[PDB]
């Protein structure tokens, strides 16, 4: 209680969604400046799916087999290439919708709001954290592959993910807007499995100095550790090792409260080896790791 | 596979903008030629503990309002107000104004909020309307005229307009007539809302979202009455479930191959034994702002 997952408006977002079609196969695509980009499987029939031979898929493919609309108005296509696992359509006309944007690789523990679309067109929009695995707990459906996931600060619109598939668990993969996968998957209909998730520790810490900043804590403790006893602690009990960067992240957080990041993981070890003790935290008896750092801020101070 | 999701906000985006009004901003809907706001904008501080709005109505002047779409001033020509939210003229029309209605909704009823503060938007969420007629949002100082709503089709349906947060943290609000949504008032006191309750329908849509997900370790053989649950429903402050209910819930048995009145039964026995460490769907707790209509189309 307290916080809720808050997605960025999607408007600057929406104006950049069209389809892509090869032969029946429509997926989404996104359209910025006159290029689109879209997962390069909407080139695959489904016999070539098993183990797709992309780049020979992709010689006997020309501009004029692809198939590109926003909304019902076609977009001619005037060059293509493969980058990764993405392709890139270029088209003859510059999206007069093209917001400032930039293309970025997220780590595990950020955040992004996802707009799930079909046929080109937004169905909804809602907050997904990326896994320690690499993989996001989305809904996702037939046709949404193309589907992007972003932030905006400011004015720009940051890509992070493109969707590409679901997993025998029921989370989802995907790429970055360079076509490159997050984590160890690959666009082919071959069985694949997540690796075994693990608790975003430097998200649990937001959540904690939320809890403070809103006048919760009981758990502070009188100590302190090093980050590498931490680190060694927080394994056991399946959570992530921090690094420098989180350290850093939470860097604003432990300003607002007074409280060093260190002492503030000195406090979570406690809670992770003597448990709650009947106890809640912002309402609850389960720690949050899906409230990053800046989304703490956004909501509390935003 | 399941998510709290909003609508897009865009064609909402695309009405926002800023009001100002002496030392307060807020946020107005700019819809065709006509901006709609908050009428406590007119408001000072010597009078928001009992503001005679009609009265301080009068003594304003068109020029008095503020209005900013982006860089761009809006000249307004005229004011009126309709109950609790102000409608100002403007000399220009929004070319973004989408196909619209305003509609009232009723509690248990899902909508997506589009945050904004001055003129911009933030975020966006899902909201339901509480039974009490509260809804627990994310709101701050300068959120004011934010709203609600739902799209179909191409048409967006404008249902909530936000002016206030209460004591305990919950926020309220009035339809896009002005009305408020609950016994809540446009004054600057503390404010309780009644005793609130569960949503019975929307948990049990939540359950049907879990089994449709493969999380089925609450189901049971049990079966009940109607009329047996809803008496420990209202035990435990959860809404009575209506046939209406019953039907509305239908899609979602028929493709689970679930009775209603067996879901029924496997939530009377959380209700009355817990959900014993176990989580449903990542949650430790029962939820109820997802409709039937919501898991649906989610699942569909
Ligand atoms: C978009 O094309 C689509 C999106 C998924 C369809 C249903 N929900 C989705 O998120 N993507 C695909 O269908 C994938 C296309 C491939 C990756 C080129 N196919 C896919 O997701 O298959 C998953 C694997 C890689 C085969 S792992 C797996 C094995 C057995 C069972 C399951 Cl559920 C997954
Ligand atoms: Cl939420």
């Amino acid at each position: 209680s307290g916080f809720r997952k808050m997605a960025f408006p999607s408007g600057k977002v929406e104006g950049c969604m069209v389809q892509v079609t090869c032969g029946t196969t429509t997926l989404n695509g996104l359209w910025l400046d006159d290029v689109v980009y879209c997962p390069r499987h909407v080139i695959c029939t489904s016999e070539d799916m098993l183990n797709p031979n992309y780049e020979d898929l992709l010689i006997r493919k020309s501009n004029h087999n692809f198939l590109v609309q926003a909304g019902n108005v076609q977009l001619r296509v005037i060059g293509h290439s493969m980058q990764n696992c993405v392709l890139k359509l270029k088209v003859d006309t510059a999206n007069p919708k093209t917001p400032k944007y930039k293309f970025v690789r997220i780590q595990p523990g950020q955040t992004f709001s996802v707009l799930a679309c079909y046929n080109g067109s937004p169905s909804g929009v809602y907050q997904c954290a990326m896994r320690p695995n690499f993989t996001i707990k989305g809904s996702f459906l037939n046709g949404s592959c193309g589907s992007v996931g972003f932030n905006i600060d400011y004015d720009c619109v940051s890509f992070c993910y493109m969707h590409h598939m679901e997993l025998p668990t029921g989370v989802h993969a995907g790429t970055d807007l360079e076509g490159n996968f997050y984590g160890p998957f690959v666009d082919r209909q071959t069985a694949q499995a997540a690796g075994t998730d693990t608790t975003i520790t430097v998200n649990v810490l937001a959540w904690l100095y939320a809890a403070v900043i809103n006048g919760d804590r009981w758990f502070l403790n009188r100590f302190t550790t090093t980050l590498n006893d931490f680190n060694l602690v927080a394994m056991k009990y399946n959570y992530e090792p921090l690094t420098q960067d989180h350290v850093d992240i939470l860097g604003p957080l432990s300003a607002q409260t007074g409280i060093a990041v260190l002492d503030m993981c000195a406090s979570l070890k406690e809670l992770l080896q003597n448990g709650m003790n009947g106890r809640t935290i912002l309402g609850s008896a389960l720690l949050e790791d899906e409230f990053t750092p800046f989304d703490v801020v956004r909501q509390c101070s935003g």
